């Protein structure tokens, strides 16, 4: 029988056995103690919310999604057994996150390892393959009509991707099953749908994007000898609107600029401690927490409780690490010193990351300063915020029906819709922080920092003219 | 004092003032107003009428005045300021018409072409009439105002100056944030906006993405140029323009909804067929029709959606055609939307040439075999401007802002320093064309027509473009 | 192909062709004049919603529910036939409803025409017949695979029950008996009309609803019951369900029966029936009727909404000079005054036959106090309201059947005990509010007096405020200290 | 300047830099770690808040309540020092709970430590003090025109009641309204009460019926027997009675539901066979135990739910058994739910008797011969007391109120006086009986051990009764 279970954003969910079985493990429990939205709870207060109860959402409304193909168009001849493995790639597509989230993947393994290149969604794969194997999932699988040899394979697929017709797990005629987990076209899939719904529940803002209403108006049609998702024509203006809204979350929640420099705090603290952490892993062999996503054994017990287990803990080679995260807790956090972005099309590599607290420090504002500032002194937090395809216009990628030819699918350009939509699809923000909090040294570093900004022909800071009065008139270009 | 619950903004409170104001003929007329007008034909929610929306906007100018004086007692925004700010943003849509603005957009327009008349200079009226018509000036004195200048400070908040220096008699100088409260004639921003998001969305069936109380939380009033106006804080310049994006995407769903429009356009002909044998009895029993109602307002004090199912029910012989267009509205045989298009370039259609378009459709020789022939009496094109709520411009070019590091000193934040990813232009023209004819042999004739016109005047290519005249888009080059 | 359309209740419901052939008709679109809570919306803003969204939304949560148990039992074999036709009986349920809702029905129909016994329900039965004669809807029911003969009684009886211990209905089989309990639920009164209209309601009122229909339908399920195929819920639910009730009453005492809404609505009768002699609606075949007798003709009564108040409001004939008078009292809010509230004690119902005569009781009252002004007993208006779980004085939950995880084929019975002792003593009371006519502070004060008086005199209970109001006659009772 | 912060359920909350400084303190950040509704989050997956934000709420209602006594009646001359003194209480009221909030001061504590009567609210004193002192707040009060001496006692006396005619040296009679704010003694209608069925219906998934904002409208202060305290209007009775049936539905619904009772049960569990071997450092270094870290303030604040991951995550071999349990909810193999009943008559059970109540259950000898026979120490008795916060008594009972026509006069209301549908009784016992042994014969006897148990002490016929021993309810001759 079915198990019934009551999610505050989706309502009463059905739980068929076999997703009961999966999410009854340490593997997928394990993800309620990992918070969605990493340090950004720490700024609102709401976001106590946990990977769990998104990763059971992201399965129920794959569920809907294809059930809803399904009934909408027979033809299509999507089985139970083709239900049954969306929803447990959506249930299980997350389950590869690390310790505060994309905290982990985005920040700390970047640092800390620099020679790999690993993503939350490798992490996933691996994390369900361990899974399935050490809780005996594979029998039940069988037991329910699937078919582990192949199903697997496009549970697995669903989620990072290819491990011609790139997939090994379904054929062409059902590519439209890869689009609704983690959609590589476009980027419009579930996941996105549940966060938004999600997070904006716990933040306090008010989301602006119906799910429901394009699930109404979705359909698969042939595109270039392929049967893929499309949209209804008249939704084309609430897809673009999907990705303001996307981009506005980042802006106001994600990377709010004391959320970000929570997450390089605590990054931070990490670093210093993961010489000293141990983790049991396969065969009792020690990983620390950088190394512990090479075996799923240790990863399954790295959780935001290694936060805790830094903070509560008197080990004294754990003392540095310990008082970065007590400074959290008082609120001793690095300063916003300002915002700025590129001009022209300057993109800044990842490369070039790493020199940029140096810049800051070389400049030569002509102003009488208290103090010199040494680069160490110096943050400087990149983010590139964009529609999901860095530079693309991901509407260019989706593919639309009209009600006169359902059958027919078309493309719908930027200009056909509207003449107010975005010029660019991708942009980048520098955030500059100092280390050094007192009166004097603030004062310094916006110094440095509007200079530093005025020498690359940067963007004006949006407080320019009041943090440094003598060196906006400096620029001609300001004027 | 009385507490009122609106869904909207809970528990309210109304000054006895204001609850004298708020039980006359002329305000409790409101009720029988609806928001959206011909919308409820298409979001079943959307039954809710001007009386509730007036209650908010009239609560919510007491909320940021009333905040901007506890934030900054400097300003010596007194009780009485207070309660003038009310009773405007209480007052400030009495004037609306049957429809709200169907009336005062499509159907005065239509009706009387030598007036310029708004919803605005409505309410100026219908106050002046609701004041005298209920001995409210006495009530008025009774409660600290004084109604010479008071009267004034309200009708001003409404439509602006009645009349470079300061152009206001109601308040001085060093009270103009008081004016940017209710209807913000600088920038747009004002609470009147902030309760139809709100409420419309209930209603409607959308989630509103804009967050008023938190920028009451963070405005501010600064020095700008000689006079005192309300600031926002440096950061929130990414709400602000989210704001006027919600507003845009607004009326992209709802309320220019291509049926919502259609619905309108049907109830405004009906109008126009009626508004020759229809009498309502105005001041010293004159006659006033509908279109002329709005010259007095004891006349129009009766004149409310009312009217349409008067129409409706009618067997008056005269109101036949006017009563057949509603009948087919019952029915739901609308006039059938064909497409929509734009201009491209800088294009821009004047208002002028809006009588001529059906013309121009019919027109058009399209390559492709028809049944029919259609005559431009059959067409109906709509025009419609699509901005910012300043035509062309950016209205946060016209916003003042603050730093935490420096809270009495006003700023300006460009484009450029916010975003790359802002809209390139802040307004936009929106063509939509229906045909009166409903039947399958009319309609594709109708498409091949529009769609022939769209490359006849360098139009962007309708989204279903190739599906519904596949003849005729290989034609343009452009178009590949 | 279906039509989708956005209610802020339920979201994006799909409408079979069939029911939007339904739903745009003059029979239905009237519906869009005629507001839910009637003179409510003069209390609670919010409140402009019309019966047109409520009948979308049952329409709806019919489908919702009967498609639900069919995906869960396919054994039962549920038609797209059954569905269709629960889903129109749910459109239609509240078509027959007059001007403001309730106060048509409950107010004004009982005062202008003593003689007939006339509810909302055996109207929408006849504006149904109506609607689908007039629009030439039976061979769009067949196109869609209906059989009109069988059907269309099968919707009627949804409505209003049987079209009159053996099986009553013609319109289904004893097998599919659990149909008849979707739309109007005639056993126990759990049917998805209350489920819209609680969702609805609160959502226009501003209150919070604290009743989840989804849940109720992911844990309902058909059983045998006495030889006739039933809804039963889980044994677990048995909480939410006295809760449902309690929500109801609930709702009554906050919105519905709210002492002002109430006395706008027994003005807007009271000007309805002074009108009622003079205002003609066009009939069929051009018959002449009144307010009171369109009810006899279902032509005519298509055009009586609420329109009628605007109409009253608006007239200049002066035979309807006594009718605008009482409705332009309500514009300025010169209402006549409440005066408090009471029960009676013991087992003593008031029957409906008294009702006429109470107002002569109050002004009968010799209070020992001194009064400037005595009142008669046309000044007041006296109120009476019962408020029940829907079954009068049963309780509802001992007409509900049960299963259990561990056997969910076999249906079962709940009693009070076995669920709670907080749970209510009684399940019907009657509140009896006394307002005065006259408004002034002298008239207001002698009217507290009758009536603080005439309580004691008939041992009811002691008003809330009856110390402050009247404080020379509460020492008075021996039982009230 | 002041720090505003957006909370879910009560939008942007402004705090003054006091608070701010109180909030950034270990102590009080603690909270952050510690969920709001225990082992309800394994249950209802939405319920992943924590003590942080009910505290943040909690403060802000505070602000509200006194804030808009204070606007209503200036006759009381409440200083914005009362004020902020009331919102600190508020704020802090909640800082003594332990891990899974209540499983830790109602199940684990009682029975690690059945001397001590210790409760959270003690915890939040003792904790309060604790901050003050180690993060040097006492001159930053002063800074903010408070008074140390006289001020944090009337914090601590908000949270607790009195620490020993007038019973608080707090503040004077003339101010005993305010006591009845953040924990009201007298009828229990707290704003502790407002937040969390806000908060818990949010992250819960269930609709709250009570509307708090509403309350304090009809809010006001009267003398009532030489003592100046909180009276609501007589028309609000009605919704008074509602919010304790809106209290007693969240506990049925929600916080007693059945498996999440079974997961605080057995987190409890593993938390006794833990307690030996967990050191936590406290002041000076001393080692203290999960069970005596309530001792010392220093220690307790590092307790939180992390410990329930520290056991979960350890392989100390002494913590084997705890960590079996732990892993055991993972997995979900959880103690089986059998049934619930009720007593009946006037026989309460009393708080000594549950020790004996699973020797009861197995010693039952049930009149069909079962296969295997169970011990009781296999099966667990869960009592659980359903009242209106005042155990047998009726808290509107205890609730003052006032007329429109005399709103300083202050009356009671019987509850004859308002309706024949309230509640008889106002508190009642559920017993719930899980049984260890998980089987599929195991379970078939402990559902027989307890309906006969059930029938043995004239307790009521559980619902599922006779489905699940089937040969039992036909021998209780009252069950027919
Ligand atoms: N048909 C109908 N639609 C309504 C009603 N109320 C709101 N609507 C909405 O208005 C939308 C569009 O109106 P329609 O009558 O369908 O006009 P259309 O969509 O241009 O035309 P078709 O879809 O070809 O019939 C519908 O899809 C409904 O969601 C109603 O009473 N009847
Ligand atoms: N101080 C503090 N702020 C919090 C906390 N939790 C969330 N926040 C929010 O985080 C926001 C910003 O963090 P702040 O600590 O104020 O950092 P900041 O604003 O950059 O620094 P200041 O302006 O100097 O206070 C605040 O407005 C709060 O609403 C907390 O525990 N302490
Ligand atoms: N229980 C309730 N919950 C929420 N809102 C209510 C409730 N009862 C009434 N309302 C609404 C209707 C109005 O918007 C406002 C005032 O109603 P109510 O409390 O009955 O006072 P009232 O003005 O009718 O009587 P009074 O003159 O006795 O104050 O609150
Ligand atoms: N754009 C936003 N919309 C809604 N809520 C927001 C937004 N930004 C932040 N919040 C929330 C998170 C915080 O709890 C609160 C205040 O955050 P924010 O406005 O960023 O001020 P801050 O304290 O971080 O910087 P500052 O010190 O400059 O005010 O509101
Ligand atoms: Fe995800
Ligand atoms: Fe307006
Ligand atoms: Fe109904
Ligand atoms: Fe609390």
């Amino acid at each position: 029988t079915m198990k019934v279970i009551n999610d505050p954003i989706h309502g009463h969910i059905e739980l068929h056995p076999l997703l009961v079985r999966i999410i009854d493990t340490p593997q997928f429990q394990r993800l309620r103690y990992i918070k969605q939205l990493g340090g950004g709870y720490y700024v609102f207060p709401g976001a106590s919310h946990n990977r769990f109860e998104h990763s059971l959402g992201v399965g129920y409304l794959a569920g809907c999604l294809v059930h809803a193909l399904g009934e909408k168009q027979p033809e299509l001849q999507i089985s139970e057994r083709d239900v049954l493995c969306v929803q447990i790639a959506g249930l299980c597509h997350d389950l590869g996150h690390g310790p505060f989230s994309h905290m982990f993947d985005g920040r700390f393994i970047p640092l800390a390892r620099p020679e790999v290149k690993w993503t939350h969604e490798q992490g996933s794969v691996m994390m369900f393959e361990h899974l399935i194997n050490s809780n005996g999932i594979k029998p039940v699988m069988e037991q329910y009509g699937l078919i582990p040899e192949e199903d697997i394979c496009f549970i697995k697929e669903q989620i990072v991707g290819p491990l011609l017709w790139p997939y090994k797990g379904r054929p062409e005629n059902k590519s439209f099953l890869y689009e609704i987990v983690s959609n590589k076209r476009n980027g419009i899939d579930v996941d996105k749908w549940d966060y938004f719904a999600r997070d904006c529940h716990h933040l306090g803002i008010q989301n602006n994007f119906d799910y429901k209403r394009f699930i109404k108006f979705a359909r698969v049609c042939e595109v270039d000898n392929e049967l893929r998702i499309c949209a209804r024509d008249k939704e084309v203006g609430n897809l673009y609107d999907m990705f303001h809204t996307r981009n506005s979350l980042h802006r106001r929640a994600y990377q709010h600029k004391v959320g970000n420099i929570i997450d390089t705090m605590i990054t931070d603290a990490f670093l210093k401690a993961d010489d000293y952490i141990e983790i049991t892993g396969a065969g009792g062999k020690k990983y620390r927490i950088s190394t512990a996503i090479d075996d799923m054994e240790a990863y399954t017990k790295l959780t935001d409780n290694i936060f805790l287990e830094i903070l509560y803990s008197t080990d004294p080679k754990l003392k540095d690490a310990r008082e970065i995260l007590k400074q959290i807790e008082y609120r001793n956090l690095f300063k916003y010193v300002g915002e700025t972005q590129p001009t022209g099309q300057i993109k800044i590599k990842r490369e070039d990351y790493e020199s940029l607290p140096k810049e800051v420090a070389s400049a030569k504002p002509k102003v009488l300063l208290d103090v010199k500032l040494k680069a160490e002194d110096f943050i400087v937090d990149v983010i590139n915020m964009d529609y999901g395809m860095q530079e693309k216009n991901p509407i260019d990628h989706v593919s639309f029906y009209c009600k006169t030819a359902p059958n027919r699918a078309i493309r719908i350009t930027k200009n056909q819709v509207s003449q107010l939509l975005p010029e660019k699809f991708a942009e980048q923000l520098i955030r500059v922080y100092c280390k050094k909090v007192d009166r004097k040294s603030l004062y310094a570093a916006r110094q440095y920092f509007v200079q530093w900004c005025a020498d690359r022909n940067f963007t004006k800071p949006q407080d320019g003219d009041v943090i440094a009065p003598l060196i906006t008139p400096q620029k001609k270009e300001w004027n």
